[PDB]
């Protein structure tokens, strides 16, 4: 099954519906570096209250989700999986794909990323009470970004984040092997047609995305523990749903 002109063909569609779901174009966030947080700013970030800024977060990372759903309901078979597979999917893999498509927004040069306008280091996030967690992020945006990934790359690579038939709740395993092993050979033959296979064996390890999520949801319960009804009145009805229906609703449309 599948020829070398479906295989490049799968290739063109992934990039396609890649580049029409990006929350951020690559030229904005690229013309924006030099935009970034005076020591006062930093310090008003810092003074905001653990709650506010979660809450800023939270907004923010279920903006990139969203994007990230209607990049899967363009991907080409997701929508021909059955409902639960789609949820088990986005449930699992929406979180990784905005792990990766947030070293876009990321400069390596000063170590800073793209948040509400202009570009800011770690400190930046001190009131979340997350030092380790961000730590992690930023490690690991640092790390993609030595590998210089080209955006049809990271469409690739995205759509195999998502795509993952080991995925715990599939009820139609099969079905996503197929779609997986299409993909593998899209990302792969675009690998070898462009000479860059040598990032192969630099892309981060399975347990390195699984290990950032977990420590999200970990650090979640503990702000949720101390803040109840912040999480219940103030932080989005998908967030919770993800972390803590909505997906049945971005589905259907
Ligand atoms: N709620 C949130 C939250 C929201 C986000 C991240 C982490 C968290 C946490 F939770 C964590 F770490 F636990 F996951 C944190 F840190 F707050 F705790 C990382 C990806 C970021 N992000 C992006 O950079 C986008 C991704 C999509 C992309 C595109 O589609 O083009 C444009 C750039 C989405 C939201 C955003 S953020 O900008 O609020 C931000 C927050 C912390 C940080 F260390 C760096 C940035």
């Amino acid at each position: 099954m599948a020829s070398l002109t479906e295989i490049e063909h799968l290739v063109q569609s992934v990039c396609k519906s890649y580049r029409e779901t990006c929350q951020l174009r690559l030229e904005d966030l690229l013309r924006q570096r030099s935009n970034i947080f005076s020591r006062e700013e930093v310090t008003g970030y810092q003074r905001k209250s653990m709650w506010e800024m979660w809450e800023r977060c939270a907004h923010h990372l279920t903006e990139a989700i969203q994007y990230v759903v209607e990049f899967a309901k363009r991907l080409s078979g997701f929508m021909e999986l059955c409902q639960n597979d789609q949820i088990v999917l986005l449930k699992a893999g929406a979180m990784e794909v905005v792990l990766v498509r947030m070293c876009r927004a990321y400069n390596a040069d000063n170590r800073t990323v793209f948040f509400e306008g202009k570009y800011g280091g770690m400190e930046l996030f001190r009131a979340l009470g997350c030092s380790e967690l961000i730590s992690s992020i930023f490690d690991f945006s640092h790390s993609l970004s030595a590998l210089h990934f080209s955006e049809d790359e990271i469409a690739l690579y995205t759509a195999l984040v998502l795509i993952n038939a080991h995925r715990p709740g599939l009820q139609e395993k099969r079905k996503v092997e197929q779609l997986q092993y299409n993909l593998e050979l899209a990302f792969h033959h675009h690998l070898c047609k462009t000479h860059r296979q040598s990032i192969l064996a630099k892309l981060p390890p399975k347990g390195k995305l699984r290990s950032l999520c977990s420590q999200h949801v970990e650090r979640l319960q503990i702000f949720q523990h101390l803040h109840p009804i912040v999480v219940q009145a103030a932080f989005p009805p998908l967030y919770k749903e993800l972390f803590s229906k909505i997906l049945h609703r971005l589905l259907q449309e």
